[PDB]
Formats: structure tokens, sequence, C-alpha cells
């Protein structure tokens, strides 16, 4: 065991934290949405209002997931996926394909975000190869986005590694003019390309920008006319956070491919997910490889899918899209003050996605404290001020993390 | 809830396997229904058996699938905190699985990166490589040099230091099983003409798995450590399969007694519960990087440091070294080499190998998988030969009989070869 203080002397010294180098709050429990944090030697309880970066959407210590990960661990924790099958895995393959868009009917399981984006660039790669045109091998993104770290996932994210082609950064209001370039340059690069690889509706990392979904219909249809594959990345986006099931559904549209995670577990295990349509499938599978080339130790992990199962099962069995629509409402009205503000750019809520963009990039120094001071955890980046709460926030809790941020840009 | 011949449909239509296609299987997955000691439970015609887990689930199920210490560990965490963000939080999971694997780990590894996957792990030991000699201001140093017959993972970069059979990276000839200096000599000849294009050196030490399961003298990697020292390569060991006791040492660099600057770990690490992998390096590589331009390590993956991972794993490192591992090894090494002996004089076997917990029947030709199977299966045992290979890891519960049962099951598969 240890102690707050020994934890944090063990930290300092020997854990890499992300995109740090060789100071940290020390967290000792969670519960709903609540995190219990120590401060200056004491625990104080916090909103965790970004969700523990978008996975947290029922909230910590749930009883349904955390008995669906008990009942699992009781019969088979973990067995290898090359030869064997299991339930788990069935019924959440089952789960997924049902509620992801049409034509979507097979599933890849992997342990995280990049790596499913990978797998999803694989299958692109390996769908053309199989279809005798091995020249169709890079891939077309707009700016602003991200992906992930592992290296193929980086080629792919805001230039500001594989050489890829890169679109001008897609606006939040509609204009022809911008699908149409966009074809013009896909179209000269049609014969080079495997796939245009996008976050729909929401770009996250890249500075939680929101654009029109009507941009995803022009590219479904671009890519339907030049034979280029559609993947879309939906590992911060999937399971209801921006107001619709997957963000694909408020264009009504179906990628080739797709890329889930993160929520999908409920925040509890790593796990995500590359689904791909009937037609991919079966022209790798009759392909020279006769088979995809990707197959991770951890593969489709029982104890994963069991409280995978169980997040998406208690995600479809209430009115999800009356309480996103509760808290985006929320939200607005709580972020509403923080427009006046003089450091204030922007004000944007997108479901239960609510960012305050600022005028110059936010010093964490100033914004933890003044969040702790107010019982909320925010995590601002770049920028922005921003929150993704679970979708268990009473409207209390969301008025209490919006004055948070709005205090937080005060405070820039 | 679904029924086994449910499961069959569902997988068939929709579940991709590993390395596998959809449709067009010679051979369909066998339905696992439960999972226990060295025992997992699988329907068989229908009918649900018991059989011995020999590959312990790919290296991973060190002490067999349930253990009460582990399960127990992971229900102590889930009741107080499931998970938290890394970002600006710590926790005491993450902080005691770190300060557990820098004291147990080769000499002078005092940082740990936390990440989901073997694969992962080897990527975040590739950036911090290339970004340790931009930090030198050689940035020019940005190759990769392993040797034939590895295997690290299935990410694109991963992929390019596995062994062709992408950057394009530097490959010296197999490793020999047994120690030959010109083998070292030609290895740093080649090396010296790259030096100046080489980020690092990336090999799995003493055992090559993936790759077909070869032995290597760890003489070998003296050599190596050596010969990067010498020109200024950094070295990297990839021991995610090789770690915590499998080869009869705690880390296979430990048969050398050698120091890596950079190191991976996974699969046992969680005593095959969950996914977590963890890469390692020394205070001079970790200061190098944070003083260089970047200031920090530019990687940071959504769930790294998972409090349920991170908590399980220091069950199971704590209930490694709580007992005598190292005459558990030996003996499962014992009982290995005389169940297997007997293959020796088969007429399609080309070599019998054991290194620690490890045994590998080698043939002169490749592995029917249909003749296999139910060869195995009849006798109790879940085997996953590939190539010319019928091969085991076995847990570390195992015992002289199930040992027994095993490698019985191997012989007569390679009998039937
Ligand atoms: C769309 C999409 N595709 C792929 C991944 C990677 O999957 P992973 O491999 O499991 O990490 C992510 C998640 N990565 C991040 C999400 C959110 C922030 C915000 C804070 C930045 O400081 N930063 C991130 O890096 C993603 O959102
Ligand atoms: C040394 C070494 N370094 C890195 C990795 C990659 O880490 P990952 O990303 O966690 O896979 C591995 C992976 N080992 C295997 C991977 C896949 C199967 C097939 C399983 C079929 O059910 N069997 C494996 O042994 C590895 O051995």
């Amino acid at each position: 065991g240890l102690t707050p203080e020994q934890i944090i002397a063990v930290d300092g010294a020997h854990l890499w934290h992300p995109y740090s180098s060789i100071s940290p709050v020390v967290a000792v429990a969670a519960h709903g949405a609540w995190l219990t944090l120590i401060r200056d030697g004491q625990p104080i309880e916090v909103l965790d209002a970004m969700s523990s970066w978008w996975t947290a959407i029922h909230g910590h210590g749930h009883p349904a997931l955390d008995q669906a990960l008990t009942t699992q661990l009781r019969v088979m924790n973990h067995v290898m996926f090359g030869g064997l099958t299991h339930e788990p895995a069935a019924r959440l393959a089952k789960l997924l394909v049902d509620i992801t868009p049409a034509g979507l009917d097979t599933v890849f399981f992997s342990d995280s975000g990049s790596v499913s984006v990978e797998v999803a660039a694989k299958m692109a790669l390996q769908y053309w190869r199989g279809r005798g045109l091995p020249g169709k091998r890079r891939l077309m993104t707009w700016r602003g986005g991200y992906h992930g770290d592992t290296f193929l996932a980086m080629s792919i994210c805001d230039p500001h590694l594989a050489a890829q082609v890169f679109a001008p950064q897609v606006p939040r209001d509609y204009d022809p003019a911008y699908s149409a370039a966009f074809e013009a340059q896909l179209a000269q690069h049609a014969g080079e390309l495997a796939a245009v690889v996008v976050e729909p509706v929401v770009q996250g990392a890249g500075g939680m920008r929101f654009h029109d979904p009507r941009y995803l219909h022009d590219l479904r249809d671009i890519c339907r006319r030049y034979e280029v594959l559609l993947i879309f990345d939906e590992i911060a986006t999937g399971f209801g956070r921006t107001g619709a099931l997957f963000a694909a559904d408020h264009a009504g549209v179906s990628p080739d491919i797709m890329c889930v995670g993160k929520a999908l577990t409920g925040g509890y295990l790593s796990l995500a997910a590359t689904l791909c349509t009937a037609d991919v499938a079966h022209t790798i599978s009759a392909g020279a490889a006769g088979a995809l080339m990707h197959g991770p130790t951890f593969m489709a992990n029982p104890l994963a899918c069991a409280v995978s199962v169980a997040s998406v099962e208690l995600l479809l069995g209430q009115d999800w899209r009356t309480r996103i629509t509760e808290l985006a409402a929320g939200l607005t009205a709580g972020l509403d003050t923080a427009r006046a503000l003089p450091a204030v750019t922007d004000v944007r809520v997108c479901g239960a996605i609510g960012v305050i963009e600022c005028d110059r990039p936010v010093d964490l120094a100033v914004a933890t404290p003044a969040a702790l001071d107010r019982g909320v955890w925010l995590r601002p980046f770049r920028n922005l001020v921003y929150a993704m709460p679970p979708y268990i926030c009473t409207p209390a809790e969301i008025t209490q993390i919006t004055s948070a941020m709005v205090e937080v840009a005060r405070l820039v």
C-alpha cells in the first residue's frame, strides 16, 4: 500500500504521463459522476466533467457494469481468440452490427483506439490489393483531425510518417464550395487513394470543432463515385455522445469502415472495434493473403467484451436521446454567460459536449485550482475549456460543471 | 445470452479472428465457455470438455485462469475506482506497479510508460529512441536494426521490424542457436555502416516467439550491448513474451546479465486477465527526451495506466515473487524435457528444444491442423501448431501429471506428422 504522499513521490520519479516529460493530483476513488481527489492532504469530491476522456458515459462504479464484469470474471477471464470463440465476443459483435450504420456487418476487436485505426487502414489497403489495385495505398483526410499516436495513425493527424493527402479544415457551416474543392482534390489522387478517413461531425483532440453533417453526405457521394473507401473514426463520437447513437447518423450515411472505442466499455477496460461491410470482408478474404493480416494477443478479451455488452445494453435500455437532449440544453444554458467574456472567442455545444473557445492557450496552473475550488475536474487543452459529462449527470451537476467552466474562462 | 449454436452462427457471420477470413475458414472456431486453473472448458461435438491450456493463452496465463488472488485484486479495485484519466491525475495501482517493475527489471530502467498492448509498447519504445536522438541533435538516427526470425506486433511500425516472411529497416541474419563469435562480428560490421542512420537495435532476448520459437545463446545479447554502446545506438529488448520467469530467469536479459536502454513488457504482466503493457527506459533516455526541443514524450493513449489492469498486474507480479518461481520453472523445464524426449526419434522430427517453461518440437514439414487439432483434443489438450512447429508454454501451476498430458499430446502430433 501507499499513502497519497508516497504515490506522488513514486509518480514523480517513475511514471510517464500522457505527452509529458520526466504535478498530478492523487485520485483515490470514483463513484457515479464523482472522483475523490487528494488536495493539500485532504480528500475532496469533484465532478468528472471529462468523463475520464469520453469513456465513463454511465459514470464510475455503475452496479450493472460492475456486476457484468464480476459475473464474467467468475466463469472465464480470458482465452485466446485464435481457433476459439466465446459468448461475450458474439453477444457484443451482434449488438454492434445491429446498432451501427447500415451495412457494417463484421467486427474486429482490438485493445485501443489507435490500433483500431490501423486495422481500419489495413482493411482498406488489403481491400484494394484484393481488387488488384495495390496502387491505392494512400489516405486522405481534412485538417484538424486526430486519430491516435501510433505511427500510421499519426500520418493522418493534423500536420500542424507516411505522406497522406490533406484537404483544408472543414468549416462549421455548410459551404458547397468546400465539398466541390474536396472532390477536385480527391479526383486527382483517386488512383492513389485507398480511403478517406475522418471524424464525423465532431473533431476532438484536433480542437473540438463541429461541422455540418451535410459534409458527410457529400463525402459518401464523392467516395462512392471515385471508388475510394470511406472510413469514419467514431472512437470519440460513438454511443450517443453527439445527440445521435453514432455521429454518422446525423447525416444518415454509412461508411465502408468504422472505428469505435472509449464509451464502448463504459470506461472500465480498454477495448476498441473496427467494423467493415460484407463487401470489404469478402474481398479481403478472397484476396491473395486470404485473410485480414492482424491479430493482437488479447484480441476480443472476454472481460472487456462482457462489460461492453452491459454498457451498450444499459445505454439502449433507456431513453438515451432524451437524456442527451437534456444534457445539451443544460450545457447551452450554463455556458451562455461565457459568450460575453472578453477572452472568449466562441461557445458551442453538440449533444453532451460543451466548449468554450478562448483567445489564448489556457494556463493549467490557473485553470486547475479554479476548477478544483469549485468541485469540478476540468482538463483544458490548447485554448479550449470543455466538458463531456457522464450521461448520468443531474441538472444541478451540469450547472456546477458549466459554472466552473465559465469561471475558468473568466480567469483567462 | 446465447447457446453454443447461436454463438457459432454469430461468430461465422460477424466476427474476425486473428489473421483469418470471413466465410472461408477451413476450421470453425471452437466455443469456449469457461476457464479455471490450467484448464479450458470447450464445446466439442456439442459436449463440454475440459482441456489443458498448453499455450497459456499465448504466454499470458502464467498463474492459470481464475486464480483466487488475482480475481480478488481485481474485485477489490473495482469496488473503489474502476478508471480515471491519467492526464493530470495519478493513482495507487499505477504507482505500486511502476515501483514494482522498476525494482525487478534489469538495472537502470527507472521510468515506466503504460500502454494498452504489446504492439503499442513497441511503438512507444521506438518513439523514445527517435526522440532521444532528436534530443541529442542527431535526427538522422531514425532507422531500426534487428535480426531475422523476430516478431514485435502488428501495428505498422511494429511490423517493419518483424521477420519478413512499411518502413524499410535493417535486418541482420537469423541469429543461430549456439554461440558463434563470427555472427556477432558480422552484426557489428553491418551495424557499423548504418550507425549514423540507426536509432536503435531491437530484439527479443534469448527466445524468439511468434517468429518461429527459436532459442539463441544469451551471450549474443552481451555482444549486442557492447556493440550498441561503442557505436552509439540504443538497445531495446522486447520482453513481451519472455518476461516474468518464462525462460528460467525473471527477465530473459538476466540470462546475459545485461541491461537494455529501453524495454517492453506485457502479456504475463497482468496474469492474462486484461490487456496491459509497459515500456521502461533509463533515466538518461527520459532526461534527454525531456530536455529536448519537444520537451516531452509525444505519446499518450486515452486509457493509459488503467487502475483495474494495474491492480491485477500488481497481484500477479507479487504472487510470482512471493513463491520460489525459479524452482517451479526448473521443474517445468525438466517435465517438458522428459515428456518430449521420445519425439527426438520420430522420423519427421528435426529438433526438440526446451528453455525454461517452453517446449518445442520442430518437424521437417508443415503440421496439418486438421490432423493436429482432433489428435490433441482427444487427449484433452489445446495446442496451436504453426508452420513446422508443435509447441507449448504451459501455466506455471501445471502439475507433473498435466505436463505429462501436454507433452504426450505434442509427441502424438509429432508422430502423426
Ligand atoms: C477520434 C479518436 N481516434 C483515435 C484515438 C486514439 O485512441 P487511443 O489509442 O485509445 O488513445 C482517440 C483518442 N485520443 C484522444 C482523445 C482525446 C484527447 C483529448 C485530450 C488531449 O490532450 N486526446 C487524445 O489523444 C480519438 O479521440
Ligand atoms: C514479443 C512480442 N512483442 C510484441 C507483441 C505484440 O503485442 P500485442 O499487440 O499485445 O499482440 C507480441 C505479440 N505476440 C503474439 C501476438 C499474437 C498472437 C496470436 C494470438 C492468436 O490468438 N500470438 C503472440 O504470441 C510479441 O510476442
